[PDB]
């Protein structure tokens, strides 16, 4: 009921009480592990309200201050009024603040506390969201010098009111399939890109076309707009040493914003809350540019360094993936948009964990997801021992709008 | 119940019955994960259900469940128990208990391999010489001038806990680490504990980079007794590098054969607390691990300055160009002379097969994809984009606590 974690490197060993805290479920059982799998009314709220704000004075140290109980009282009147409640701009920083140190699955933690809240709650139209979010992609990239950001769209009410990004990410490319029978441009995204074509997109059909987004307001149908290409940074991948490098026509955007999670704070749920960081290279070199349902280009790479591809024994795939990843971090620091290599964010999160041991008595962290993919054991999350357990407030998957879209 | 796995590459989803016939448990709950955790007498009682329970899972597999055959032995195996406490396996048990502890194995990336494993029976063993020569035996079976072959030597199993077989060592070939005055390790700092045992016994360490350890071996309870193993039954291989000629010059080399000893074989309810297995090595396990992790080798830096790399920044990525380059050296050179190594794109492509097959036939595979996944370029590897259940089946194989944190010395 106290967990130990050992880290097998430096023989540091943490013990976990935050786990006790733990509210939501895991997937796992005493009988079956399901750590490698991706995604396993007025009575529940407030207790989820009251379990939020208790936590929320604590953390500004008036547990049990008539503030504290004021406050208490205050939001069950209102959810015995009105069945829901509306959370103070300081409890709805705090609580976005939380979902992000809470995300086990996140490696750059280090930063949770440093992140700038849009509180877009007054916004009733996808015309307003348009606004918001361009605001949005404006502040984070200060002209390539990163800073972390979420923009909160309205909190659920009855369910048909939603506001949602129908995007995955505010910034992606589009997808085409071909009667060539091949994919162009980003596979991970040829159904979200057929939709904006079947709400009338006219899509450029090139390799790395910026998707519009679709912004669903209130529940009504999502419209498409268009983010202002000199909002768009962009990075085009070039290599330190492989001057033919720049010749595969290859670049990648400079802002993560995730835009498809439903943000749960004290029992309510924002179910539009677009977020945004700064890349670790490995997002891009290894997963974008060489998963194979991806942008695939490691054959083209090995071929251009020419390299034995007869046995896989020659490790060409490995040596192609490390150049490809060398080109992106350089790329990127070459036009000073900030981005961190998997050695230094790793690093980082192993202090980060360390700190929040000592400081709240634990850390939820995956990691399956924690430890980059490539070079794992060279990076110090490998050898550490993780627990992984739910906390609120949180980050969650949602289903795809499309189906569930009532049109 | 049925699971299902889905794999993120292929859209191929799997669908897993087998989890239904686990027993043991994970150390997880609905709260916890614990699946990053390194390490989550028997009495008359439990012992017959386990029994039982194995010998229904044999005789299925020979096609023979219900016969009298099958009744007989679990009548017989009854009254053993009854009588005498525990029981005897029959030969051809202990060898599809052995089989099976593998196949079972969820961290083992090899079981493609699991059905074709030399079973040496070695419960008439009385003696910590008779261990010797049981080992060395299978060392030169198993190693056959480099063309490897599994194989397991099953020394008898546990009586009332007071009179193990123990191996030791913790694979049976392994190079001796030694602290120095200055702090610093000569040879491989992981078994410098196990080293200082051999010393404190009486071996003559050569202290160099690379000494093969000596034996350390516990038969029937007894303090354990030292004895080296014929360096002509020792294949070892230099490393080399196919365009770096002064990767030689590192002084690198390993040995052939890898062989754990230190884990516990549970078949039927039986422990089997010496049972030594050997199979080949992935690249990885030397070139990433043994070489490159901090607490072992920890060669990176050399490499890294010999290559000339940027090593002002670690967004230079020089780590990795290294770790890539001592791992085409480490496969060049088992190939080179013709000692059987297979790389990890190769391993784990042959393991989503096997994984497949063994949904179709079995029900199910478990696997533990934070071991399952290779060291190094985890991503381009098909396992990484593998959903995979993790349970615990019998026979299987287990962690037990090192023999010199137990042993009650007799001087
Ligand atoms: C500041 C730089 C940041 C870095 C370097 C970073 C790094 C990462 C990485 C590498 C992942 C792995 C997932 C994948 O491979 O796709 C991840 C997951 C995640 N991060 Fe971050 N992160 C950053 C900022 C943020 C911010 C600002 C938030 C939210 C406020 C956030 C929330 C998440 C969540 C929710 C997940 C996992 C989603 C899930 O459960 O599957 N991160 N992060
Ligand atoms: C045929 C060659 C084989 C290869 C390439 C292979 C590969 C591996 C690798 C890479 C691991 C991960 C452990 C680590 O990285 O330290 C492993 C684990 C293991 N393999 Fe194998 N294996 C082979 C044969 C065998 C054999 C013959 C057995 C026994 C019959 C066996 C039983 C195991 C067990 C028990 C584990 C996991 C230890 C644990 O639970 O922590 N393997 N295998
Ligand atoms: C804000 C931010 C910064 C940064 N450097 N990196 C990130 C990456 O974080 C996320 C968060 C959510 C989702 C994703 C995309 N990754 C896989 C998600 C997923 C789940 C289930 C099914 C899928 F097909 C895909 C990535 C986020
Ligand atoms: C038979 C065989 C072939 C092959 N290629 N590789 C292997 C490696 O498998 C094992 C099996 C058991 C133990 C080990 C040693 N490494 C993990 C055990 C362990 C536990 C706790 C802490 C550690 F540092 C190490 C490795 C075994
Ligand atoms: C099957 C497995 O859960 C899946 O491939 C995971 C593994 N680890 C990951 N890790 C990160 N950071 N991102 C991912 O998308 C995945 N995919
Ligand atoms: C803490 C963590 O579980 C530990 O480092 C594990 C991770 N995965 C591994 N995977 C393999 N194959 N071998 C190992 O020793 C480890 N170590
Ligand atoms: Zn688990």
């Amino acid at each position: 009921r106290f967990l130990k974690v050992k880290n097998w490197e430096t023989d540091v060993v943490l013990t976990d009480t935050l786990h006790l805290k733990s509210t939501l479920e895991t997937g796992c059982t005493e009988h079956i592990c399901m750590g490698s799998i991706m995604l396993p009314t007025k009575d529940q709220l407030f207790p989820l309200a009251k379990e939020f704000l208790d936590q929320y004075y604590s953390s500004i140290k008036r547990f049990g201050s008539k503030a504290h109980m004021d406050r208490l009282e205050e939001v069950n009147k209102e959810i015995e009024s009105t069945s829901t409640y509306q959370l103070k701009d300081t409890e709805l920083i705090y609580g976005a603040k939380h979902a992000w140190r809470n995300a086990s699955r996140c490696v750059g933690r280090i930063q949770w506390s440093k992140l700038q809240v849009f509180d877009a709650r007054d916004c009733t139209t996808a015309h307003g969201m348009f606004n918001y979010i361009c605001n949005h992609v404006k502040y984070a990239t200060n002209k390539g010098n990163l800073r972390s950001a979420i923009t909160i769209f309205p909190q659920r009410t009855d369910g048909k009111h939603d506001f949602r990004v129908w995007n995955s990410q505010l910034i992606r490319y589009a997808g085409y399939k071909q009667p060539d029978g091949s994919t162009l441009g980003d596979p991970a995204n040829v159904q979200f890109t057929e939709i904006c074509i079947q709400q009338g997109w006219k899509a450029p059909r090139g390799r790395f076309d910026v998707l519009p987004l679709l912004l669903q307001a209130n529940g009504n149908d999502p419209e498409l707009f268009q983010i202002p290409p000199e909002l768009v940074l962009e990075v085009p991948i070039r290599h330190p040493k492989f001057d033919w490098f720049k010749d595969l026509g290859l670049k990648w955007y400079g802002l993560p914003a995730v835009s498809n999670m439903l943000l749960e704070i004290g029992g309510l749920e924002f179910s539009a809350c677009p977020f945004s960081g700064w890349y670790m290279g490995t997002e891009i070199g290894v997963r974008d540019y060489c998963d194979n349902s991806r942008y695939n280009i490691l054959e083209e790479v090995a071929k251009k360094m020419d390299l034995d591809m007869r046995k896989t024994s020659s490790l060409w795939k490995d040596q192609a993936l490390v150049e490809i990843n060398i080109a992106v971090l350089y790329s990127f620091q070459s036009d000073k948009v900030t981005i961190v290599d998997h050695h230094s964010a790793t690093e980082s999160f192993i202090k980060h964990m360390e700190n929040e041991y000592r400081c709240r008595g634990g850390c939820p962290a995956d990691w399956v997801w924690i430890v980059p993919p490539m070079s794992g054991s060279i990076t110090p999350v490998f050898h550490q021992e993780m627990l992984n357990y739910r906390l609120t407030p949180s980050f969650e998957y949602q289903p795809d709008p499309w189906n569930t879209h009532v049109w």
